């Protein structure tokens, strides 16, 4: 938890949409850092790489989070995001924080935000 | 301190106790009256709790098979009905009623 908002890690990996119904499920979103404390926060529940709330899928490297808003604060890995391959719009937190985008289809843990 | 939140969709007992396993936490099972009246501020209809008398009849215990204390049950509950209510849900008014485990209802899920 970090002030009104809490970090809930999942236990499997699955789909960024699957991802989105799981948090969905709860009355939660997947969790969006807005900044450095909350991205420590989310790390720290995760006990691996874990989907994040924030993606480009409407528009090509503009990142906004699940609601369309767009995002301010960013970590991403050194060299990210590339948009690889035939593309990544997703995004997810490494197991020392940074961000990397990879393919919404592929599966991750991921980690749900409730306020 | 705990934290409960409330499923959108209705389902029985296993896949409600699936569902809030999934994200690490189990299904609400309320303390005390504070926490009752703080399930019933998520829940906005009938709402599973993490009680069961499956082990022996009328020996309710939550989840993880620890005889519970508290309890708040509606007038002329539990009466076990029929070919038998062994889940637990918390009804709109607050008070508690059995249920067959395998009846769908909304979810609580309960986080620490
Ligand atoms: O080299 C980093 C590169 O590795 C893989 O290709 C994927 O994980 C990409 O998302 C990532 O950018
Ligand atoms: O009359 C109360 C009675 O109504 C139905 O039969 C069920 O909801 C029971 O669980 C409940 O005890
Ligand atoms: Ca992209
Ligand atoms: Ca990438
Ligand atoms: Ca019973
Ligand atoms: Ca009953
Ligand atoms: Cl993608």
């Amino acid at each position: 938890n970090v002030g009104k908002k809490y970090f809930m890690s999942s236990v499997r990996r699955m789909p960024l949409n699957r991802a989105k119904a799981l948090c969905s499920e709860l009355q939660g979103t997947v969790a969006t850092p807005r900044n450095a404390e909350e991205n420590r926060a989310i790390q720290n529940v995760a006990k691996d790489v874990a989907f994040l709330g924030i993606t480009d899928q409407r528009t090509e490297n503009v990142f906004e989070d699940l609601t369309g808003n767009r995002v301010r604060y960013t970590n991403w890995n050194e060299g990210e995001p590339n948009n690889v391959g035939s593309g990544e719009n997703c995004v997810v937190l490494l197991t020392n924080g940074k961000w990397n985008d990879v393919p919404c289809s592929d599966s991750f843990l991921v980690v749900c935000e409730f306020s």
